[PDB]
């Protein structure tokens, strides 16, 4: 309406209705100046190792993403999601940028004097048509943050394209952000679009209540015979005679069955115990990894298979889980007691133990004059019959991911746990238009280089709607529920502290009800 | 044929398993493949086919 | 101008003999319209929906999807064991994957299939 | 001899199908401790698994 | 509109239509 | 334009591998007096030019 | 003998991208040589010299 | 200082070629370097590295 009139109302409750959720949730933002301006070509350095190398570029514009679960759900929120619900996903989102605010700083004289610039511009438009590198999904920083106090910085935009070394080839790309047609937002604009999902399957928040191995009746036989023993006493010395039974309660674990479980590449096996582990840099050397173009790359997070068999809530895959960090750690190196280690002991029941070998298969032809041997595989492409859970999602792990565009995807659901859209939420880019300072009288046909200093801030509102899946259970023994602790303790879970530090202090997954196979 | 096989317990050390939370359980029948090559009808796989037992069998190592 | 292939097909065999299985096609029992010389035969088909296929070629590697500047939240296994006075003692550490060591990035995807080949040069 | 044909080059699909000749990755095979060092093998074939994304074979002239 | 309205919003795409294309951009 | 001539001498004929042949090349079927029109290759609709004109200018076709 | 005819009708997906530096196409050397690529030779022999690949035009992933 | 926006409407005669053999195109080169051609070079510069001319496509007198 005008420079004095709010361009938004602030919304950020949860409302249910029925199998309906919407969560809106509102932030304010702040904006820099990146590059200053101008499109850089960056690469890795000369010195750094082979599978390190990148070429690619970066851009004045900075994104918007709310790829996190926590951006959109309170810890209440998320306690009311999966202890009630079997399965959930996203239907559609709103997202708006309104209240803007663009200022300029003097910084002469080494006293910062900042004031409205009503006049200045920001740039904002949304990669409707994917034409751009997706960068969203691969859980970068910057999200809206957990807590609505909190003010965030807009993350800086960038991309990689093809390269060989440090040097680019032929092929790679080099886009002009500005090429997209973005509209231009004042002080008291807002900027608002829609935006409805695909239709998706719904993400299991159930945990199985029956193990694969164990579907069976245990008071029935099977009619169907097995080889029970190869030979048989004969006097002294044993001979080669075949007999066959039926299995049963007796010897279950050679039952007939119609399914296998989930494929497997294996991952290393550390312990939560310093002592357990090896003393030797096994990081890298000892991690599990694929190749692409001579360039080994970890697996990291890899195929969803359980972490750990029972009694083992010790032991962790080396890449094979995600690690999320305790509020306040940094960057390089921390001790275990700094970050939070995830946990997948729900999908045991169909998915095999990430240390252990998927199975044994017989590699030779036994005879007379041959004994029988078998060998483990530790790595199992999927076979007609399996099935498997994918990944887990935590209040603090991500939502979705782009599919990639290929001619053959197969299960394309994230391997970092979330849903795998073809046609994703756009990238949101926003940019400050760029202010010239004072010109010279004189004519110059050289580009400008003295621009006033700027930078914008407002608030962003996203919600989203998402259906849910209620939990029909007949189960007569009560379920396990997410609970926090009765005991007193100095801090709160999920509380600011006595200074206004908000942290997450565990990792909430969705799998808490149990259903049966 | 009784002579070919091998004189020894390889009915469970030589069998060929998967493993869940683990426990080592038979693959019997497993997924679906040939049983023997040509005129190869006097061999079968260990737990690669299905076995029904003729009228009258018992339960335990017929 | 060519000359029309000739129709033959295979089916099951025991090395040089023929199973019980093997199928012998009388093509004649297929009724066949019949020219002269100035006849013509005509058919028309339709193709059943198949995917594009694609005529493009990835400027973005499936290793390479990230965004250099902004670091990753999940945490990663850096270093095993630190030193301890002179010897090295087992402790793990933990850290968020960067441009600096971007082979260590998770990642959501895994490349495709392989079966491998043996290498020869020209 | 090698001069009377043309082999075809596959480099397009690289970015997101294996190189023909290099083994998929390294998977690690033994449970580590204390006293045993952390070993790992290479899987010269690898079924798909979920998540795998890959490129279909090139159609020429 | 006001002094804090925008007058107008960016444009710098090409767009080819059968024998005409438009190619638009904005400095 | 194409020529068509008779083949087999208007007998059908049952073919197979020869006696010597490895294991691995044996085979057994039929040839027939029928031949059989293919234009399974692409340069059988395409001129270089207009194979030019395809992949220069298009993602995908079908 | 006799003539033979065959007609197909391809639908193509019309390249969209946004990219700003120019792309890789297929183009004929300009170079002198005895003999035109794709041409019949002096005693009437059409040849196809090279194999020819549909992946020259690029979009990320 | 305000930005400024100018549109402007092309006509295109379609190439309309019945050649055989294959034409000449524009095309950026397949070999690594230091700088993609057409694109901001690590402080930020973008540069034309060539002149494009439009004569590629050729027709008869």
């Amino acid at each position: 309406d005008g420079v004095g009139n709010s361009s938004g109302n602030w919304h950020c409750d949860s409302t249910w209705m029925g199998d309906r959720v919407i969560t809106t949730s509102t932030r304010t933002w702040a904006l820099p100046t990146y590059n200053n301006h101008l499109y850089k070509q960056i690469s890795s350095q000369s010195g750094a190792s082979n599978d390190n190398h990148y070429f690619g570029y970066s851009t004045p514009w900075g994104y918007f993403d709310f790829n996190r679960f926590h951006c959109h759900f309170s810890p209440r929120d998320w306690q009311r999601l999966i202890n009630n619900n079997w399965g959930f996903r996203p239907k559609r989102l709103n997202f708006k940028l309104f209240n803007i605010q663009v200022k300029e700083v003097t910084q002469n004289d080494g006293t910062t004097t900042i004031a409205n610039n009503l006049t200045s511009t920001v740039q904002v438009f949304t990669d409707s048509e994917y034409q751009l590198p997706y960068v969203l999904g691969s859980a970068h920083q910057g999200c809206l943050p957990p807590f609505p106090a909190d003010v965030f910085m807009v993350p800086q935009y960038g991309y990689l394209t093809l390269n060989n070394g440090s040097q680019a080839v032929g092929r790679s790309s080099f886009y002009c952000l500005e090429y997209f047609p973005s509209q231009m937002l004042r002080t008291g604009n807002n900027f608002t679009f829609s935006y409805t999902f695909e239709d998706v399957p719904f993400h299991s928040s159930y945990a199985h209540s029956q193990s694969l191995d164990r579907l069976m009746n245990p008071l029935i036989d099977q009619y169907l015979y097995y080889l029970s023993r190869t030979n048989t006493p004969s006097g002294t010395t044993t001979q080669s005679r075949l007999q066959f039974s039926q299995a049963g309660a007796s010897d279950i674990r050679d039952q007939s069955r119609n399914w296998l479980p989930g494929p497997c590449y294996r991952q290393q096996r550390v312990s939560k115990t310093s002592a357990d582990n090896n003393n030797s840099e096994y990081s890298w050397t000892g991690a599990t990894k694929y190749h692409l173009n001579g360039r080994d790359s970890l697996v990291n997070p890899g195929p969803a298979m359980a972490s750990h068999k029972d009694d083992e809530e010790k032991f962790f895959p080396q890449s094979g889980v995600l690690i999320f960090g305790k509020q306040g750690s940094e960057k390089t190196n921390v001790d275990i007691e700094k970050v939070m280690i995830t946990d997948e002991e729900e999908i045991r029941t169909t998915n095999p133990v990430a240390t252990e070998q998927y199975g044994s298969v017989s590699t030779n032809l036994q005879r007379g004059n041959r004994q029988a041997a078998t060998a483990d595989v530790n790595t199992q492409g999927v076979l007609p019959g399996m099935v498997w859970q994918d990944r887990d999602v935590y209040l603090q792990g991500p939502i979705w991911a782009k599919i990639p565009h290929t001619d053959g995807h197969f299960h394309p659901s994230p391997l970092m746990g979330g849903f795998g859209l073809k046609h994703p939420p756009p990238q949101i880019l926003i940019k400050n238009t760029p202010v010239p300072a004072n010109p010279s009288t004189t004519f110059s046909a050289a580009k400008f280089a003295s621009f006033i200093t700027q930078y914008s801030t407002g608030q962003v509102s996203v919600e989203i709607e998402w259906e849910l899946q209620k939990e029909n259970s007949k189960r007569w023994n009560p379920e396990i529920q997410y609970t926090s602790n009765y005991n007193k303790s100095v801090n709160v879970d999920f509380t600011v502290d006595t200074n206004g530090v908000y942290s997450e202090p565990r990792p909430i997954g969705t799998r808490y009800l149990t259903r049966n196979l």
